[PDB]
């Protein structure tokens, strides 16, 4: 069920399933994403809990008001989803600036976490060879490519021309992370919000706002704080890797859970940055079982 | 990633599958009849990252010593005991199906300190009737629920479980690939074929039928699992119910019913399944264990 939000003289959208009586747990979307990812993982997490996948401010369903559509844009729209919602605490399963939003939530309110699972997520990253970071001799050259592109998108102009015109995020980045090929009438959805060049204003805004090389320096003090408070958390944490991935390389998802307390690391198998769409089974079976396990001893 | 080794056990011998890491903690798989740790081999994997995984081969099953005994439940009772002490295992989680789960079940009962959790799906309970066996309460499924009750009033017979399971090997060639939807490949179905070369290597699975508690006999494995199912029901420990559509010895309806009467139950929905569920669903059973595991072990 899709419904729809007041929030801020705004609305947003969201997908809601399960019994509204069990533990909540939000499924936090990113670039150029919407709740629409989640569609395949949503019910195999609904026996055991209340699912709650909204779509950010300016994609999927959502309002698109005339903002910035900056990462403390988009701060500020969740917490205001998470208050008109009533949601007290919950579980947040996250991808992409989805997991940017969830560290910077559970840093601000730790009291609110009972768990994150998540998946090729953002970091601050202190040089562009940090972007899409590999030890691997073969994915060299992929890696490079990805940071020639995002270079590109954050680019004065160039942008412009590659996401607001040529719509390059949709028609090329999406497609680009999934191992598969997605059906027709599984693309079409993630075509529907974005219309226009204008409409395309928060997918450009996102990548301006990766903390990279220190800037934007306002983004990149608030992930390294965020990653901070992450490292220094008590509660249980799910990382799930794809291979090669793109964010998150194999071996680095390894150590980054190494460096976190109550991290499990689940190994998904051929993927890259869009790993719901190559893996929503394994996904969904393992947050439900996860959240099961975490419910039945808490 | 996966070794198969051997254990002394009892005078004979226990093979069995081990993967992960010697510091997470144990995951004990434990299979029925006609099958061997062989039907764990996909699911392993999928939770070797977040333990470590003992899948014994039942004593006269799979790759084990097949001493000259009578195969009956005490008897795998004191065999699995043997070996859970021989690899000095202290506490773990069991994950079971069919005969597996009745040991996991009298296990638990004796030694609730040692269970970690219980992740189960197609087990066997007292059946105070035929009726009970394969329990269906959908129309449709009636007349099939009646063939599977004559074929075990045929297994539980004398003379003729004989002709069937012995000479004809029917619990391989036709129980196994009647209880899993889709068709197995030949490399598939070999590795359940070559524990069983001859009429005589077969008694432990016409032994099995023979055990089940239905309408009180035999007498005492029916009041051990009636003993083993009360204390089940009034279990701590979390556990994890598979169920499949329609399933054979647990239907969905009854699985609903079962989870929602335990302490820490989930009930996970696996789809079109039969009896040997592992077969079908190894992915989704995989991932939920190992998902399940890691999320208790973050909590303690
Ligand atoms: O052990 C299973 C699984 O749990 C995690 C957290 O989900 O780690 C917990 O258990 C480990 C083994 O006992 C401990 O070393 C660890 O401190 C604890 O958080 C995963 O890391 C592990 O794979
Ligand atoms: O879930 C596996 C994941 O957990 C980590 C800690 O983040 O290690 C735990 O699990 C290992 C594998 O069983 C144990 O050997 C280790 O002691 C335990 O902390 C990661 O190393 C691993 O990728
Ligand atoms: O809640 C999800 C899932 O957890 C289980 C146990 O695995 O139940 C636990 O959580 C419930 C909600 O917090 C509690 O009411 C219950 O007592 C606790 O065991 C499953 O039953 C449930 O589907
Ligand atoms: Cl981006
Ligand atoms: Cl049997």
């Amino acid at each position: 069920e899709i419904r729809r939000a007041p929030v801020l003289g705004s609305s947003m959208a969201y997908r809601e399933t399960g019994a509204q009586d069990a533990p909540v747990v939000l499924f936090l979307h990113g670039n150029p994403t919407s709740s629409h990812i989640w569609r395949n993982i949503l019910p195999l997490v609904s026996p055991v809990a209340h699912c709650i996948a909204p779509d950010l401010i300016g994609f999927g369903q959502s309002g698109k008001p005339d903002i910035a559509y900056r990462f403390f844009d988009h701060v500020r729209y969740l917490d205001a989803f998470i208050e008109q919602r009533g949601v007290t605490s919950a579980y947040l399963v996250a991808q992409d600036w989805g997991t940017a939003l969830a560290f910077h939530l559970a840093a601000r309110r730790p009291d609110f976490v009972r768990g994150l699972a998540f998946m090729e997520f953002i970091r601050p990253m202190p040089t562009w060879q940090d972007f899409h970071h590999t030890e691997v001799a073969e994915e060299q050259d992929h890696a490079e490519a990805a940071r020639a592109v995002f270079r590109k998108f954050r680019t004065p102009g160039e942008g412009e021309a590659m996401i607001l015109e040529a719509n390059a995020f949709v028609e090329r980045v999406l497609p680009g992370g999934i191992v598969r090929k997605l059906g027709d009438e599984e693309m079409a959805p993630y075509r529907t919000p974005f219309p226009t060049p204008e409409s395309r204003r928060p997918v450009l805004a996102f990548p301006r706002e990766l903390p990279i090389a220190g800037e934007p320096a306002d983004v990149y003090e608030a992930l390294q704080s965020a990653h901070a408070a992450l490292a220094a958390s008590s509660y249980p944490k799910l990382l799930f890797t794809g291979e090669p991935g793109a964010l998150v390389s194999p071996e680095f998802a390894e150590r980054f859970a190494a460096s976190l307390t109550r991290c499990a690391l689940i190994r998904l198998g051929a993927g890259l940055h869009y790993l719901q769409e190559d893996h929503a089974d394994a996904i969904g079976r393992s947050v439900a079982g996860w959240i099961a396990g975490i419910e039945a001893v808490r």
